[PDB]
């Protein structure tokens, strides 16, 4: 009697099956795309949130081979100034970043978020003049007249900039944004760590199924999809890629880095940095904090180490193979309990595990 | 070998799928029906419980555009006097309530509960003489000879009053109450926060399936169904509507408001009001308390904000569309864990989330 | 690739569906059978455990209309003396027990357990001479050469006594014990509260499926089945009956009564009595304690009140109808969470709920 | 849309069904094989981990009728010296070990692990010269060019030694190692108590399905499979055998024995020994400790008592029957809750249960 | 061998002894002095902290018959502007603290830093009633000299100096011309001075030692910090205080700076030390200031009823304490019963 379209799965519902391997984890390729026009050397994007990405973290993300999306919870002039900081940043003396995401002019790549409200035309124009590489039309519900028409307008008005539209969670939404001319789509309704959309509105799609449905819809187009939200462990990243993601966007994972906005807060013997939803104070997110994690480079190293391991296990030599060839098994709650550490009292944990 | 009719789902088993939207949350219509003859401007009913609805809260519910059902755990004269308080209440001076539920004479609408025991004939007569808009024949098991015959008797004896029968949880029960002449049916066996029917009797139907089964049964009749119990978050309300409910009845959500009976109780630095099952002291409910929530208006605002968001997400312009067009996905335990806030230490929560 | 016969369910996996009712809970019939030859006025049996049933509790069980099975963890003379105490017990003065389980001579009914070891022939003979109504050939694995041959031997050697064989959990086991001449079979491998068989041996069948499989096997024979173990709430009892049980055996529920062996133990402001597995100190059970519950009569009243409610809800006028006509829905973990009390801080609980 | 090969199960998803039994637990046979050429009197192997198996524990394992695999986290000379200790060990005076695993010369059997890195050729040669019975080519991903080629090389170079390859979790991996000439395959990707592969890489297969898939693949070959990891209770061992394992490898279960490396550590009134992953400090395991368990002989006695019970319950007279004839039921989370001790306050636990 | 001057006590070390009473709680007088020139109708002062007192709370404090001290963690123009907001505020408040021109009274804190001279000038120009030379260590050359400077340069303005905890410090500030002294080294809820520096004096003994030194000087003393219960306020008065300054008790009010934060079923507002020798936190939301004041003053009236003190002068000088042990304090609190409903004045 219920109108149920499908059962939908998320990360903890599935595991990757090992396959025959001849390429070691250290030798696989991690190169992928953010959009039709923008390549990334590693499949990582930092979230457009005011506790995650401003110039400092965006510089670091690009240096690592990913990219940062500067948040829009600031004045237009201020957001453009952040973009300019990234574009003008020069590599120091003796430091070298062989994987750095750079444009044709050799400048670090950066993105920036806009909405669909009254200041959007001016905001986009300012960001484009500041040299932004990609404009992210970023709302809670990308499958809407407002977002579709704004994506079209950016493509027409500023023909040399890349455009991402989101967020979405269905095949029909993916086709609608592709029809608007999006250079990539961003996938995720509700899975974010600090997000309460699924609880307050009762709306969303478990992220592994969301990713796969969007990936299938975009087959034949060459338009990338960005899997946004819900990543807690490096293994989730691997699963997202095999479900069809071209890259992943994370907020919580990066909010605790030195390069993220904010200062270290001490509490009960541990160190933290603040992390809050952008729809937080009828709110659809809350406010919190995450453990301090040190330099971004160390978090990236752990994440990519885990992804490289997964590619080693599945026998995937590069991202295109990882996206299209490995298989999942579906598991139960007991399968997941067995996956975690179990029946031993931990005394010393790992940087990549709790 | 087991006689199992179906797998049955409740709120946490499903999520709403986003759809194409052109109508903003602030612009959708929330109008619906309580019964064949009674319209509501918002789909909210307060429970007929002695810790939830007496005159003060019923006045407020009607002013907000919903309705209150005055409980029957009091003398007949006393219950009629509560009804009269609501009917005679006049709007103050400078306060205006544009959505107020009013009868043809401009008086605030109110309902009242009766059972099937010996004082029922007199109780109904007194409530009708007091100007009650709807008599709720309210028992633990509406699919029974007693309730069916009493619903018939009220329809025959007092032809100008609306009648609700309940509670039920099946298609055949819905048809039986409709055949008795009910102007609406009330759905819910066991899901109430303080209810222990499912534990003590082993009886009940998960509420999302209960709602959908009753909705399908009543197709072609124009008889509304009221989804009673189990609502914890505004997202549950959205799900109930898409499963086919015309409106929802809540007890726990309203027991903590200023307008509910009882005084604020202080305990471990927080404020509470009492909340107890009507089958509490072989009991089928227990006794407890819920956090103080302040004015009813603020709770209603949060609930309707969440419902408006859900309608925005599904592209539903009004309640009839919301009831009949959006789809669910079925999810697992991990899907639900991903829906809640996860993997972040909360520091500041939201009025609509914990 | 796995040899899996079926998915198997237990109590928390299912709920009873309400049906049309014309018979009130106070008016239904609870009469049933323990064995081909022994009627019970209520479907309750107390477990043959040394912390549950000796003469005092067996007397009370019979007086209530059920029956007690005296445990075998004592000398043969001692076990026979316990049986004699029950048979010789006379009702006091002004107390009357209208439902008492009595034999043709007007004496209270009682059962007693035996195993299959070396003292079994003498033990059975002593119990029969003491006037026992039913010999329970009681082992961990009733589907065995030893139990089958001992059941046959008792039927041949002592032709006037009833015989129960167990424990079993399959259709083929039920047919094998029926072929041995059992007057009833006892169902339950692993579900007992203090039992660790399923953990230590990895063996067992979820009890609702076990009951239904055995009930289907015994159709056409008139041989009762006794559902032994795993009952925690009165609702579980209702579910067991609808799955096909003729009656239920409980240990934990009765161990805390005044009539059970042992004295009240005080600990952290609460009162307890001891309760331990019979395979406890390679053990297959452990040792513990359960809350003190007062007179057995109060526990029976709560259990039967819950069963009467369930029969009222399903429209079952008597046990035969309850066993054969009502339906289940299968539920998820969220369905069960909704069944329990949820999202309210309990202040006063109920005798039948926690 | 997702590429899902199957639903996969682990231990807590299934239970063994009782069957007709004529052979008592004390009378069944536990004999099995480690490899084509090596018989074991009991189906137990100790893990090749530096907190589990060195000479002392390997001696004890062999004396009990199983075998130990000496770990490779030590110099080549040192690992060979450990092997020599086992081979040269003579039984004392008045102690007798009737089940001892011995080679043709009457010496205790022992295995040793190697990897695929640069020191492997020399390490294998040294272990073989030291008299090792079986070389375990042991890596995180046995389905790889490196492991396959190394297994071939050992078979060719040292034709008189047995070779195990692993770890694997699929049918195709099993066929690939069998084609390389492996004398047994070791099954397990991620289930180990201290392992974090499934979390960090997102890779693995629930162990009961892994075992069954490998068992089916190896039908017709006579090549044993060793079920490595995830065993927490003796019942898990029984389940592993019925899924098709020839024997099981355990680390956590043995790390707390007196014979394991390391000294007793006292903490909060209890005794512990250290236990850590071999991929612990991008780590794929962590570090911890497990309760002290005393002599290995007592743990073996409990494990085999549980397996004997399971064989008694299923009517399996020997390991070959246990592997091929009994059936499972699939269960839910509630089935598992019912399997554990429930609804009783434990006061005295058992050596084989918590 | 240790140079120990005395054993020192604080609030939980003592209890007030009941005495013969003829004046009911509702009939006692709560009037007192803030400074030798300024009178208050209730003995309450709000702390000069950026999470406690700005214009809004200061207005409410004055209206209740106490006074607020505007904090100095803001620009000079900003602080003077806060003072003017209070001085210009118009309304019934029968107990309201007002100056000779009928304007609400307000205080403002200064330090001894470089801009102090300018800050004082601006505040005085804004019509401030009292300048609080407010530092962690009032018994210092710097503070004593600044107090003297203010009394020279603007002798028309009342001056408070602090903080101090000894007889010698009290006499030094009185000599410098202070119109009141403020007592408290380390007892504040959020303060860590006693832990980080190892320095301080338990507040009851600090108050009593200062009160003895100031007998006959005409100089009132303000007991600043460590008040958790209304009973503490009563104790502080009997130990010799003329009034009490609180931060934590007021930070959770509607009138205090900041907004409500929700966390684990309760509501909170932020509270942090001005110093590090302090930490940062939050306190339960308590609603209107008027409610807190009512409870505090009800507790004080009850204590005065119990001791038979008809006014503040008697309360400061006549009642006695007993010294109690840890078991004595355990008996004083609720004990051996599971609370189900607590009280606004007892959590
Ligand atoms: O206030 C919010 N409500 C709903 N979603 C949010 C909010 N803030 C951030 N998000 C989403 O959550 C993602 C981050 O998820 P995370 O990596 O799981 O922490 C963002 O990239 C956004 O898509
Ligand atoms: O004592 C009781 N037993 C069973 N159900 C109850 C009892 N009291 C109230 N209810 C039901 O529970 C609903 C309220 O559920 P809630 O909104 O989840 O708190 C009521 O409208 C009633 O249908
Ligand atoms: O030591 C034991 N091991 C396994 N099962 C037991 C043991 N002791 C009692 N039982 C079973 O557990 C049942 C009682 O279960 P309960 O009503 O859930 O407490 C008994 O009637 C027996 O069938
Ligand atoms: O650091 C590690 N990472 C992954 N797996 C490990 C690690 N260390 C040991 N294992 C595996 O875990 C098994 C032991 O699992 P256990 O019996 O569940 O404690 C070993 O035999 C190895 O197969
Ligand atoms: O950072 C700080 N260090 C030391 N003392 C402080 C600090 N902040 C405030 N105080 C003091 O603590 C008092 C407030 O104490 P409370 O009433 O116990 O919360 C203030 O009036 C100040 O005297």
């Amino acid at each position: 009697m219920l109108r149920i379209s499908q059962e939908a799965l998320t990360f903890d519902d599935v595991l990757l099956i090992p396959g025959y391997s001849e390429v070691l984890p250290k030798d696989v390729s991690l190169k992928t795309r953010l959009t039709r026009g923008i390549e990334l050397n590693i499949p990582l994007v930092s979230a457009a949130m005011d506790t995650v990405t401003e110039a400092r973290l965006a510089i670091a993300m690009a240096q690592e081979g990913g990219i940062g999306i500067i948040h829009k919870n600031m004045g237009i002039e201020q957001q453009a100034a952040e973009v300019r900081k990234v574009k003008k940043h020069e590599t120091a003396k003796a430091k070298t970043y062989p994987l750095a995401s750079k444009d044709e002019q050799g400048r670090l790549r950066v993105g920036a978020a806009v909405g669909t409200g009254a200041d959007t035309g001016e905001r986009v124009a300012a960001l484009v003049a500041a040299g932004v590489d990609v404009v992210v039309v970023d709302t809670a519900h990308g499958h809407s007249k407002g977002v579709i028409e704004r994506v079209r307008w950016v493509k027409q008005t500023f023909p040399d900039v890349q455009v991402i539209g989101g967020n979405i969670a269905t095949a029909e939404a993916a086709k609608a944004l592709a029809e608007a001319g999006a250079d990539a789509v961003k996938v995720g309704i509700g899975p974010g760590s600090i997000c309460t959309t699924r609880i307050v509105a009762g709306v969303g799609v478990p992220q592994i199924s969301a990713i796969a449905n969007v990936a299938a819809a975009l087959e034949g187009t060459g338009v990338p999809l960005i899997a946004d939200g819900g990543i807690r462990f490096s293994g989730d990243l691997a699963k997202a890629m095999v479900a069809g993601a071209y890259c992943v966007m994370m907020g919580s994972m990066f909010a605790g880095t030195e390069e993220a906005p904010g200062e270290i807060e001490l509490f009960q013997g541990r160190s933290y940095k603040s992390y809050r939803g952008m729809g937080s104070l009828v709110p659809e997110g809350i406010e919190g904090r995450v453990p301090y994690k040190g330099a971004l480079s160390a978090i990236v190293h752990q994440l990519m180490g885990g992804l490289r391991a997964a590619m080693g296990y599945t026998g995937s030599a590069d991202i295109q193979q990882m996206r299209t060839q490995p298989q999942f098994v579906r598991i139960t709650g007991a399968g997941m309990a067995e996956s975690h550490v179990h029946d031993v009292q931990i005394t010393k944990e790992a940087p990549n595990y709790r």
